[PDB]
């Protein structure tokens, strides 16, 4: 990136010479309430005032509430937080693994995940993720990890059996094209799952807390995972992260763990805004907003061969003719103003505050449709 | 069997070095949240930064730098071996990016063989599965299958056996200068300068685990200069942000190339992070430390001399283990919750060490009246 941003309101963001940008990456699917939300900047000072550490051996009181709040809201019966998505990933996998562990056998030890998948970058939740080139040259990797393609539900059955411990899946992979899991594929993983005694684990760390129109993407499938996590938005900026479960499974390692009282009184913030049904409605209402220019712009100019994603979770991939050029449009994007994102090098992403603003959405992509004329031009 | 509060122990509220419940009792903290809070709780120049920067922006992506992750990788860079820096939220992120660097460098400048990682029984590091496998307590990372492998673990202090195990094929040497979960052990002067030369003739690199140790907590910024041993790779956390969750891997250009001068830092965690370190980084809070570790110090002493429970105390600055004797052996947990009952809120580091961890600008009449109440815990633990 060529700027340094300096301040944001909402879903504009000044740099350090005052230029103006439209966010529409959300710090890649992050500030889901946009920039110094008052309801969010309301309860950091708050309980900024008041406490903001306790160590594990403690609760409090908003972990407490964020507890209740997700329990009440989901099939989770006990929650933990811990800092980042790639922290709940880490104890969601190795809670699937100590579960199968002291239930069945310390031999039940497979968890099979999915090329192009992103779990984050600690050394195991690199190996679950499903890109080599960021799993090479670490040295010895945690075995017993397998990948097949995503949406080939043919290629689980295959591999499965009674040594597997997990099937870990991200029900929307962002990171990889922007692509959502088949309504067959993600029951089927719930069926292989409960055939071979595994814990089907749904990554929703970017398309949770509200990203697809629904608090959870689980939701809108109709498939109950056995745990979850979830981060990104939940802290709408602040970084919080949580895994959800029962408490069959959790009894393996009360109904909350951990959780930062400043972070958990900023997610209880942010979870109060973002699962409300006027909230969710308008996530579908936002979407349909930006589809409609991106389909405006590619009557226009002949960029894009597909528009995918869920909610505000908005893939738009390039024709043949522009494969491998996402990051030129990102950059063309930025020079005209608006922040973009790519999901690998054939994809634009946008993944903006759910509660953007019509004249947002509208500035932006204008802006961007400036970027692709500029780019297209040439 | 690990520390767990029980309902009726719910912390609300701090303020300095005192902390309430939801019945309204009142602590004093000489446990710091597990030396996170080295300024306290609600640290006025900490609240402020919190608000202004919170006012402003309070993320980016890494694909951004911003104001506060400069700011603060400038004043890390400036006041130590640091040449680059990468931030995280938390030690075990930190401590993954270090363990992975230097892994990677290993791998690109010498060898994809070149894989061993030694570490120290009783080490803790973190509990992520790669964290954990190099952390030294076999009861923490077995039960979650298959661990990472090339990690070879020998007795913290004992520099013949890393001689022993350590050649051409091994790529770092991961120690905390100060091993805090295990016994609050210090690492003698040989043994650390000897891992300094050992790592210097196999090739190997150096890391430093100096989450608990580090930002102060020793009396120096980092335990590094106490010894003055400098390492290749330097973690830090915990006080770093002084109970916002922030974290720091320091190294040198050279190193960093495998992987401007600064990557990463949420805008908020770094403002609070700039702030905790402009307080920490003076010769008159550093100088403190000094004061007030003798001031815990005399107090154990004196509660030593009335009722005869410790065999040792060490330590370094405001990180101090006292070793109980072994008529007490296993009772670690035990004084801890009577300090509780009595008032005082304080560190297990084994089940046979007393750990405090105190805010670095802890109050001399807090530390009186925090150790006042550890006595009379102490008489009710052994009445
Ligand atoms: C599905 C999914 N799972 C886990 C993670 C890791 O979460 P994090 O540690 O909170 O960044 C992520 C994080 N994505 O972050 C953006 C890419 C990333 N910035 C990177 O390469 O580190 C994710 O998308
Ligand atoms: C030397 C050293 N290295 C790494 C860490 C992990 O840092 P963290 O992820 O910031 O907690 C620590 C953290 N210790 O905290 C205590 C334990 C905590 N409740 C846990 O079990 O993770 C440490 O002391
Ligand atoms: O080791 N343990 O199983 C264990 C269990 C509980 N508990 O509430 O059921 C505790 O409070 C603690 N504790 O106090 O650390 C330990
Ligand atoms: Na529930
Ligand atoms: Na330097």
């Amino acid at each position: 990136a060529d700027f340094i941003p300096v301040k944001g309101k909402g879903s504009r963001v000044w740099d350090q010479q005052g230029k103006e940008y439209i966010d529409f990456a959300g710090g890649i699917a992050v500030t889901a309430l946009g920039h110094c939300h008052p309801a969010l900047v309301e309860a950091l000072k708050s309980q900024g005032e008041t406490l903001w550490h306790t160590s594990n051996v403690f609760t409090n009181e908003p972990a407490l509430r964020l507890g209740r709040k997700l329990i009440d809201a989901t099939f989770a019966e006990r929650v933990l937080f811990m800092n980042s998505g790639t922290e709940a990933n880490e104890t969601a996998f190795k809670l699937a693994r100590h579960y199968a562990c002291v239930r069945h056998s310390p031999f039940k030890t497979k968890i099979i995940a999915f090329h192009n998948a992103f779990h984050g970058r600690s050394l195991f939740t690199v190996s679950v993720g499903g890109q080599p080139k960021y799993s090479d040259g670490f040295g010895p990797k945690p075995a017993d990890i397998i990948h097949v393609p995503f949406n080939d539900l043919h290629a689980v059955k295959a591999v499965m059996d009674d040594h597997t411990c997990a099937v870990v899946v991200e029900p929307i992979q962002g990171e990889g094209g922007v692509q959502a899991a088949t309504p067959e594929f993600l029951k089927g993983l719930r069926d292989l799952c409960d055939e071979h005694q595994a814990l089907l684990v749904f990554d929703e760390v970017q398309c949770g807390m509200g990203r697809t129109g629904d608090l959870f993407a689980y939701m809108h499938y109709g498939v109950t995972p056995d745990i979850l996590t979830s981060a990104k938005a939940l802290g709408g900026g602040f970084p919080v992260s949580a895994m959800l479960t029962t408490q069959e499974i959790a009894s393996a390692f009360g109904s909350t763990y951990g959780g930062n009282p400043l972070a958990c009184a900023v997610a209880g913030a942010t979870f109060d805004i973002i699962n409300t049904p006027e909230v969710l409605q308008g996530i579908h209402t936002k979407r349909q907003q930006f589809v409609q220019h991106l389909q405006a712009i590619d009557e226009q100019f002949d960029i894009f061969s597909d528009i995918r994603g869920m909610g505000l979770l908005i893939g738009a991939e390039l024709k043949p003719k522009y494969k491998g050029r996402a990051r030129d449009f990102l950059y063309a994007g930025a020079e005209a103003g608006v922040m973009v994102l790519n999901a690998g090098a054939d994809v634009m992403r946008f993944a903006p505050s759910l509660v953007v603003e019509e004249a947002d959405i509208h500035e932006g992509m204008q802006r961007f449709a400036q970027a692709v004329g500029k780019v297209v031009a040439l």
